[PDB]
């Protein structure tokens, strides 16, 4: 019953404190709420950039749609999966619920990772690289990263070595994506205004950090060891919190910066 994931495992054994249960619930709600807000932002501001850049706004909006819907479903899956026991005063896994399921989040990643990588190619111009090459490489490596991570995700309770080995494999595809993105951003800096170069530098830093947060949260409950402080409901809170910080940063803030970058490259900005 507490076999699928670390959330259920904890939920089925120690249970969650009211703080943990409520905090995790609140943070997941904030997550999907921000997505909805972002959806409207990206719809409303689309006329602020030239036609040639609008595919980036379009991909942002779509990412917002998928992340709102799936994070909303994730938020409900958390709350409905754990119920309060008066005798002990903690929340436990509910046999009559459907149990906490990582599926919503990983599906969201599968859908969104290729669009996010894709959309910067409609703002920035490449230099010595082919569009189709960059695109195909993002999409393959991106697909493999989530797939492999999702494989590892099944063994987090039952086989911690499979969990890490697969996560390592996933980290290999991630490293490759970083490497392509580096080339993309540096080629995109050439020729453009220093104001656009500056925004591109910010996008690199945002991208590097916010995406590295995901394997951070994947590893979170074991960052202190087998009997460590994080190997608890605290690890769940931290993991869920980091995932949410990452989602907002990699989707909404990334989208906003690309929007601002697009405006810098506008037709009437040219002499
Ligand atoms: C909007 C959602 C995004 C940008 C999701 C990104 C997810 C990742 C970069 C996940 C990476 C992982 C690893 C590199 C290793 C461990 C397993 C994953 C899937 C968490
Ligand atoms: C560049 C200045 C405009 C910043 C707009 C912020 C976008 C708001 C999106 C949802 C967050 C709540």
């Amino acid at each position: 019953l507490g076999n699928a994931n670390f959330e259920n495992f904890i939920g089925a054994t120690e249970g969650f404190s009211e703080i943990a249960y409520q905090f995790t619930s609140h943070i997941l709600t904030l997550g999907y709420a921000v997505m909805l807000a972002g959806l409207l932002y990206f719809i409303l501001t689309i006329k602020n950039v030239d036609k040639k850049f609008q595919m980036s706004n379009i991909l942002s909006a779509v990412v917002m749609v998928s992340a709102f819907l799936l994070l909303y479903a994730q938020a409900q899956n958390w709350t409905s999966s754990f119920t309060f026991n008066e005798e002990v005063g903690r929340y436990f896994l509910d046999p009559s619920g459907d149990l906490f399921n990582n599926g919503y989040r990983y599906l969201n990643w599968l859908i969104d990772v290729p669009m996010l990588l894709f959309q910067i190619l409609f703002v920035v111009s490449l230099t010595t690289s082919k569009f189709s090459s960059v695109r195909n490489q993002f999409w393959f490596s991106g697909a493999m990263m989530i797939i492999t991570g999702y494989i590892g995700q099944f063994y987090e309770v039952s086989n911690l070595t499979a969990f890490l080995v697969w996560g390592a494999i996933s980290s290999a595809f991630f490293f490759h994506i970083l490497w392509v993105m580096k080339k993309v951003i540096n080629e995109g800096k050439e020729g453009i205004s220093p104001a656009g170069q500056k925004i591109l530098s910010n996008i690199w830093i945002l991208f590097l950090i916010s995406w590295t947060l995901y394997p951070g949260a994947y590893l979170m409950p074991y960052l202190t060891g087998v009997d460590g402080f994080l190997y608890s409901e605290d690890g769940v809170m931290a993991r869920q919190l980091v995932y949410t910080i990452a989602d907002v940063s990699s989707k909404v803030i990334y989208g906003v910066l690309l929007g601002n970058l697009a405006i810098t490259l506008s037709k009437n900005k040219e002499l």
